[PDB]
């Protein structure tokens, strides 16, 4: 809507309490209009019909439980924005100021968050499994580097392609929550996964197979079910860019750790220049070598790391 820029204030799912970017015209809109063409924030009202309705609040103050989802959905956008901008170059989804939106309050107990093609939606969860999935700034990092991929690489989402888009997702979650800087982990959802058990999340990328996620490809996931695994056999491409970035001995194979920025780097630069709608996980990693190439020369240490990182998890 048109109006004035403001800045509101309120809590998220977490009772953390943040300034959000508003609009004021007679009501406090959740719409940032210091970011791009914008990052706009829907409530859903637990329907699924989308977008729903702008999120219109009378005084620019969000401390009701009802509105915690919808302050951490608009916060942690503009936070994935601000990281994709000043450590990519990339303005918005698709690299030319997309409005970004998300609608919350999605249907009813609903443990989940996704990318709709135009929109990020996020469930409130049961309660048990998930508390409001906005709440993880991993998981809405997530949801909008769906978009990205989409929008460059256009990795097709089943078997290996889908397996390495699910991938790329967490690796910038979690590269995004390292970015805010608070309490980052290589874990993924750890926030608003199961709040009655601490310490666990939804997936590892340090251990996948903590969770039942392959860390290796001759452990690789082949029958139909999650479209082929791609929530699974991404275990295997997390564990290679763990490995990228922090190094380790995996099965026996040793890899030099380059640090989280250049994992950041190398897999930006595949992701926008060299995967395809059907790479598969061997060319994924040709495209990994040839990032690292580009950026720091064939002979260098995070070449010579990229490639130990695929052959610890078996991938050649
Ligand atoms: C880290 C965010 C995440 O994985 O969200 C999903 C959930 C919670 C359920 C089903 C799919 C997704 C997804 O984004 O792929
Ligand atoms: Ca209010
Ligand atoms: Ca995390
Ligand atoms: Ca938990
Ligand atoms: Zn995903």
């Amino acid at each position: 809507i048109t109006g004035t820029s403001t800045v509101g204030v309120g809590r998220g799912v977490l009772g953390d309490q943040k300034n959000i970017n508003t609009t004021y015209s007679t009501y406090y809109y959740l719409q940032d209009n210091t970011r791009g063409d914008g990052i706009f924030t829907y409530d859903a009202k637990y329907r699924t019909t989308l977008p729903g309705s702008l999120w219109a609040d009378a005084d620019n103050q969000f401390f009701a439980s009802y509105d915690a989802p919808a302050v951490d959905a608009h916060y942690y956008a503009g936070v994935t924005y601000d990281y994709y901008k000043n450590v990519h170059n990339r303005l918005s989804y698709d690299g030319n100021n997309a409005a970004i939106r998300s609608s919350v309050h999605y249907s009813q107990g609903y443990n989940n968050a996704f990318w709709n093609g135009s929109e990020m939606v996020y469930g409130d969860g049961d309660g048990q499994t998930f508390i409001p999935l906005s709440g993880g700034i991993d998981v809405v990092a997530h949801e909008l580097t769906h978009a990205v991929t989409d929008y460059t690489a256009g990795l097709i989402y089943q078997n290996e392609s889908g397996a390495i888009n699910e991938a790329i997702s967490d690796i910038f979650g979690t590269l995004v929550e390292f970015y805010a800087n608070k309490n980052p982990d290589w874990e993924i959802g750890e926030d608003v996964y199961t709040p009655g058990i601490s310490g666990d999340s939804l997936r590892s990328m340090s251990d996948p197979a903590k969770y039942g996620d392959p860390d290796h490809y001759s452990k690789r996931y082949t029958g139909t079910q999650d479209n082929g695994g791609v929530h699974i056999n991404s275990g295997i491409i997390n564990k290679a860019a763990y490995l990228i970035s922090q190094g380790g001995t995996h099965y026996g194979v040793s890899v030099v750790g380059i640090g989280r920025d250049k994992l950041g780097k190398i897999f930006y630069r595949a992701l926008t220049q060299y995967l395809t709608p059907t790479s598969n996980f061997s060319q994924l990693r040709a495209a990994a070598v040839q990032s690292a190439t580009d950026l720091y020369g064939s002979t260098s240490q995070e070449v010579a790391s990229v490639k130990q990182a695929f052959d610890a998890v078996g991938v050649k």
